[PDB]
């Protein structure tokens, strides 16, 4: 089992929540976080995923009709 910087970053559900409730517990800490929270991960590589999630929402549901008014 290895790894190596290529392709797209891929995290997982469990990484992602762990992400998610470092920021509300520390904050803007990458440095605090990475630190026990992910110790493997890397200080900016966790950064990065930030921008993902604060860049959610994007066309997530599907399309739907309304009233069509006017």
């Amino acid at each position: 089992g290895s790894s190596g910087s290529s392709g797209m970053e891929e995290w997982s559900a469990s990484e992602a929540c762990l992400f998610e409730e470092a920021l509300e517990k520390y904050g803007k800490d990458f440095n605090d976080i990475r630190q026990d929270f992910l110790p493997w991960k890397s200080l900016t590589s966790i950064i990065e995923y930030y921008y993902m999630w604060k860049t959610t929402d994007r066309y997530v549901q599907q399309k739907r009709s309304g009233p069509s008014s006017g």
